[PDB]
RNA sequence: AUUAAGACAUUCGUGAGUGAUUUAUUUCCAUGAAGUGGCGU
């Protein structure tokens, strides 16, 4: 709703949304002819530019066991520095939603060109707004190891 | 000399045509770079 102008959505809706973007598929089994285009590829994140400084750090991960009268365990790992831009590369084309199931680029073409066509039970998310969407959800929650500690947390450049 | 003698079941003919080992899956989960002061009363 914060990314799209859709008012409301639905679960099944939500569920035939999820399973196009990363099934390519009906909720099911089934599948979908879809164009070339009508493909959503999640390519990988690079390293874009540290400005001023390296792009590999070290850092300390020291476990205190659960005697607190025993000496702790200092483990040095390799981490990518802060203030440093990541590159993520998505292939994504648009989602065409009528009566809650997915539909192909053609498919929605016929069906608006048919007399039944009701704008209610039709929505569409586009490529932008899917990025809006991953960036959001990058955003909340980040990627990586150790993100619930807070390590892969990202800002917008 | 006898309903007999002669007569290749043979000629031509691609196991070939269409087909993505592909789809789904976070190398992630837990973890304090911390602990302690000592002597000169």
């Amino acid at each position: 709703i914060e990314v799209t102008n859709i008012n409301e959505i639905s679960d099944t809706e939500i569920q035939a949304l999820e399973y196009a973007i990363f099934t390519n598929s009906t909720p099911s089994g089934k599948t979908i002819e879809f164009s070339l285009e009508e493909k959503d590829v999640f390519y990988d994140a690079f390293v874009a530019d540290s400005k001023d400084g390296v792009m590999l750090s070290d850092d300390y991960i020291t476990p205190h066991g659960e005697n607190p009268l025993k000496d702790p365990k200092p483990i040095l790992f390799l981490k990518i520095r802060p203030d440093v831009t990541i590159n993520f590369y998505f292939k994504l084309c648009t989602t065409h939603l009528y009566k809650e199931k997915v539909c192909s680029s053609k498919q929605i073409e016929e069906i608006k060109k048919q007399n039944d066509f009701s704008s209610s039970d039709y929505k569409m998310i586009t490529a932008h707004q899917k990025r809006n969407l991953f960036e959001k959800i990058l955003l909340c929650i980040g990627i990586g190891a150790k993100t619930n500690i807070g390590y892969g947390q990202l800002k917008k450049l």
